[PDB]
């Protein structure tokens, strides 16, 4: 038997390694993905060969990721209950989807991953990987051993050779999260000194600094005048935003399993992109499609959140971002300081914007009909009521 | 033949008066309301009368403002087009009401305001009118005039005896809203001490304020601990809040007559409550309650924005946020510092959120079934495509 | 230990009813409700105490059924998938209601029910009993036995003393649903005969029979001038439109668990219902309030479908469309032909529609106005496509 | 000048053809569409050269018309106040294109409509025109001219020689129209034999009739196995439809320019082709996807009834259903019946349903998994709620 595990090189998916090799008596074969958590994945590649993976892959996933998941999703102005980004959401169906396509080659029945029986990355995980190939076997040890508690895990990896090293984190090129531990008393604000992606505001430059995006079709192109492929893209915002401290948020949010989790996020090339993106589409988007679109947007964040990316509603809502996004063509100007993001201007070569319009054809007479006919329901409504 | 003038006091409203008494051959009753513009609305009164009101109300309906139009529009988390707070829409609607409240009492056929034939206030006015009392004659000189020009204005007014004198504002208890010149070039920053109600963040101080709001069933109550009016506790959170110079947002819009327009607001109490009052609801909604809640408030916001106050769509919604929000009950904690309003924490009496449910009752197996029946669409779907 | 079971008298509840006692050793209540089923549920009561009930208890929850779940689902205009009325939807909430209360009362610390474990009634259950007492225990004997086949049921039966005797069958006072066996096949019409409820289109009356329903704030309060109660009347709207044949579907649906089973349903005093409020609701209800209330109504649909009756979601759109509802006042003139139900005529004390607005409310200009401000953005948006 | 005008061939638009060339000594170019009104344009086209056309154009649109207008609607599910199937708005949009086509071609200036200006029409028309050339420019003699009263028009008409003679009606393909004289008492029912397209339900066949219609990717192509044209093919099924008295709807509608009006429609192909595309759908279709459809048909259902057919809001949402629709393969088999349409079968080369998922991937314990997962919030907050 072969089990291809997603194995992030810490501890938890070391003793994972361990734990699968001698309760499944299965060739582990290691997948770790670069996703931009700041890490020599090659490390981990070899750790798990240490480990005992009869096989170790490591691939350099960026460029995938950026431009076949964050810029669909980014298309779609999805937010998830107000204010998170989805930074882990997005990247799990990667991971699955390369978890899956390894088992097929390698000739493994099974794929296994370390999210816990509690949280949203193990739906996001086996529902990508049912929905890929759905006679995959999944195993999920979190659900299926029984460690009583971090001492008698730490004892299992110290009795394995594995070695053993105030709150959980999950990084990637998106955004780093932060959840867990500490973080645990919604009243209680994070430690100084947490974030490591962003800057403090309070230690950002005294200078405002201005940043231009370019968009084309959709999808941002260029930053500051320079072409940049999506992954190189993100990566200059996330360092011009993350000097400014810009991206921070804090929630209590819901998980698809139903309990509150509080999460503290990081989000600094995403949220300048946030604002630059609804920027452009100010001068390029028709009103009733953008307003349409704002309606929808939520139902899909919350599709990327739950775990269903490879599914079909998720892929239908897509046609229809996608459609209204062709239209996301100009440049996007913003001023950051100290945390803050600011839209300072705009323009577009089909800018849908009039001064004509605005400045004193249109005749102000029309407008007095338009009224009238706006009107006339709810006169009669006050004329019945009387 | 009565006229019923919502005046603001300026030049433009002065000249109309002149003109509507002429031109219609009526004595006209002046309305001056003082809804936090920040000036002497006894002044515009005593004004309208040298100018030729047969009789000039004022009004202080600050209080009224925020408790039957403000707070109910924030309990349903009205944001139109991504970020306008709607501080001038939520307000015509409460000038128009005590316009033909007063026209009713005065024994007036009709009543007047100065708002443009190409801006929004016009529809918000006369939709307000017709609605509460439709047999009311509406009289917009701006669409019926034949003033071809400014300076032909100026000299009407001086011929008038009305005293004569980069950018257009209204300013109110939630906000300040700057519009046309300079400001109509999208691609231009806004020029450098525009802003009024809010301290630009670079002199803004140093050191981040933490301030505490109380919600009880859906509205503000107390700031600090200090219970608070609705008008004194957005007051007093529009002080907190502009020294540090939050709430400013750059849009183009799209205005309900069919054109792109560049505003500029600053709404700094009410970003503060916006953020506190989704805190408090954290803890406070439930899940799919929220989820629900976030696809109607864009709705409900175009509705406040076109002018359907009252109306009967908007008093639906209304009822649908008002069953909701009245379970926010609680209290947020935020962190203001340089433009920005950081969440850094929240508690409620009735929290929904439960510790032992993240920390490490609740089965982790559980969680294979739930995905499993989750998934088994998709398997289907798989197995089909073959 | 005591268990209270949801004893419907039949084959397999009789046969649980041995199960349970066997497996659990506990004293089984059973309680059976009558809903309209057309049975004696005195005959159950007592075939429960002869199969070995402690107690056995039977409430006649007709009126219940009708005014506290199905009218305030019908205020809805609640549409499962385009044709499902959701006959056995809104009935299992009430059921599972008296479970817990009696169980309360019993002092037992377990409920039980027969629903299979593929289908949506589980669901429904269990979810009403967790929301109303979170730490019950509840118990599904299909999900926990061991029976292996319909022979070993019934030879379980046997050797236990239990009566024993193409499709399942599920009746109450609102419809009949008929699922299950032959009608396994989507590309299989039901067999002649099946239709207990309504009478066979091709056998009912050759002259059309009118019919009149009387609606106050939302709910029918009489039929053809006389005020019945609201169990009365729809067993009233029952007979007049089963003798018509009217109410039958025959559709695939989704069902919670994840796959599609092929349902019919005929539902006679509810389809008159149906179009019977929409009559009314067309003289009452102002358009837009109508659009939104519609475009909600699918979603309320998929709740009361998947069992989330007693949730918050539900409960808060309750709100909204019981605001609305409270509009609808008036009569419906429907017209019964061999198994189609047809309006022909409406009318209401507060109807808002006005013949002087049709017959040959405006002036001839203010639709021109409301044309030319309508079409303002398509021009610019062709203009810029020049 | 030369003008354009959309001529019918009726009373009312000879009329307008007169006081055209009259009024504004116009070159009159008529233009009549066939669009399966039923009638010979020819004469229509001979009665325009007669009456006074410098130029008449007769042209047989009835493909183009359900090809690139009737089906994409219905593939949709645009249904507008849950019954009307958009008969009249989704042939406007068609006529207008050529209109203005014809006026681009003949280098006219102005084009013309004889829509009054009470109804929905003269929005159809002029927002098309519009939207396809913003600088055309309009007339709409309804609102321009003086005639008051019926009686003026025919003593104007008998003036000038035109032909002169309960309500109005306007046919094409998809359906027949009835509105206006005495349908204007919604609470009177339609006058025996006013139906024209359709036999009436009590003089309709004796037997049932079985009908299969087959989709490919969202259109139906073929009946009874018989592969025919888009118009040839809703001609078929209106001719069985009609003899069985199918698709007659009876409702008081919201017109765009404010006021209620009772309608009376005939559909019978387009009504089987809803409930055939429904059927294939329930095999073809995802869940979500289709919940979500859905919620989205009856906004896409105003836009075609307003008249923004050729809007950016409308075209982006045909994105969305167009993507859902290509799924959609298969074969519904119908009965018909005494005016009823029922599903009795349908089957799909791709069909989403198993047999072995329903009869007695899927077992047993994940049901009460996912139960306990989805009752995790509800336990909470009973919970919390003490
Ligand atoms: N870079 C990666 N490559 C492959 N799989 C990954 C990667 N990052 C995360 N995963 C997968 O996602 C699952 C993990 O979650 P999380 O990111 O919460 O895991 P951990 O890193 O294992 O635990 P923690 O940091 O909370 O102690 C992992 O157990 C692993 O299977
Ligand atoms: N405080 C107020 N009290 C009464 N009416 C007001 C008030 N503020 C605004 N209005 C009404 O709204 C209309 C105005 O618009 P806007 O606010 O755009 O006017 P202005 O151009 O600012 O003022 P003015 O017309 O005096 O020069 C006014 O002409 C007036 O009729
Ligand atoms: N009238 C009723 N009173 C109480 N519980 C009922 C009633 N009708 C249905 N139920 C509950 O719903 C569950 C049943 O389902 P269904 O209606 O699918 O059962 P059956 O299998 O059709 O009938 P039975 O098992 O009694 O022969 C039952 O096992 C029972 O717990
Ligand atoms: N077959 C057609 N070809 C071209 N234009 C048409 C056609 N049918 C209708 N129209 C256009 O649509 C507008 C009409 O409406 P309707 O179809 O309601 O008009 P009528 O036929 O003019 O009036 P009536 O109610 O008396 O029959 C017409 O005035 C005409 O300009
Ligand atoms: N530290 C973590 O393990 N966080 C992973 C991201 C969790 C985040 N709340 C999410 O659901 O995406
Ligand atoms: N300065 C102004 O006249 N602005 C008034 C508010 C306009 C704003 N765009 C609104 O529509 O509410
Ligand atoms: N015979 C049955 O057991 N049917 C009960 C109704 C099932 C229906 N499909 C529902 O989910 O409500
Ligand atoms: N007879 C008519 O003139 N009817 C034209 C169609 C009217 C229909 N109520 C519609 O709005 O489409
Ligand atoms: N990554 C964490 C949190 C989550 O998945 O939501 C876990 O495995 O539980
Ligand atoms: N107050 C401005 C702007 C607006 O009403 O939208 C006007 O009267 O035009
Ligand atoms: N009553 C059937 C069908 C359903 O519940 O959906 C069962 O118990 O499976
Ligand atoms: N065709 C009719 C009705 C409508 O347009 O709605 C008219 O011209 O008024």
């Amino acid at each position: 038997m072969k089990i291809v595990l997603a194995y992030s090189g810490g501890l938890d998916t070391s003793i994972i390694l361990k734990w699968l090799k001698e309760t499944y008596r299965a060739e582990v074969i290691a997948f770790t993905a670069d996703i931009g958590q700041g890490e020599e994945v090659e490390e981990a590649r070899e750790k798990a060969l240490r480990t005992g993976a009869s096989k170790a892959i490591a691939l350099d996933l960026k460029e995938e990721f950026v431009r076949d998941f964050v810029f669909p999703m980014m298309r779609a102005g999805a937010v998830y209950e107000g204010y998170y980004l989805l930074g882990t959401s997005i990247a799990r169906p990667l991971i699955a989807k390369h978890l899956v396509r390894i088992a097929e080659e390698e000739g493994a029945e099974a794929i296994a991953h370390g999210a816990t029986g509690k949280g949203n990355d193990q739906v996001r995980f086996e529902l990508t990987a049912y929905a890929l190939k759905p006679d995959i076997k999944v195993i999920a040890p979190w659900r299926e051993w029984s460690f009583q508690g971090r001492k008698e895990m730490i004892a299992y990896a110290e009795a394995h050779g594995i070695p053993v090293p105030p709150y959980s984190m999950d990084a990637n090129l998106l955004h780093i999260s932060y959840e867990g531990g500490v973080l645990e008393d919604p009243w209680a604000e994070p430690p100084k000194g947490m974030f490591r992606m962003t800057q403090d505001p309070e230690e950002a430059p005294d200078a405002p600094e201005y940043v231009e995006v370019e968009f084309f079709e959709g999808d941002p192109v260029a930053v500051n005048g320079e072409r940049l492929s999506p992954a190189a893209l993100l990566q200059r915002l996330n360092e011009i935003g993350g000097r400014h401290g810009v991206g921070r948020v804090d929630i209590v949010e819901n998980r698809f399993v139903g309990m509150k989790s509080r999460g503290v996020y990081e989000t600094p090339g995403g949220t300048i992109l946030y604002h630059a993106r609804r920027a452009v589409e100010s001068l390029t988007l028709d009103r009733e499609v953008l307003h349409q679109r704002d309606m929808l947007s939520p139902k899909y964040a919350e599709l990327v959140y739950y775990g269903f990316w490879y599914a079909p509603e998720r892929e239908a809502l897509q046609a229809y971002f996608d459609h209204v996004a062709r239209s996301v063509t100009g440049v996007a100007r913003l001023k950051l300081y100290k945390g803050n993001v600011y839209v300072v201007g705009r323009k577009a070569p089909k800018s849908l914007y009039r001064q004509d319009l605005v400045s004193f054809g249109y005749d102000q007479k029309d407008a007095e009909g338009f009224i009238k006919i706006q009107a006339l329901r709810l006169r009669v409504r006050a004329l019945v009521e009387r």
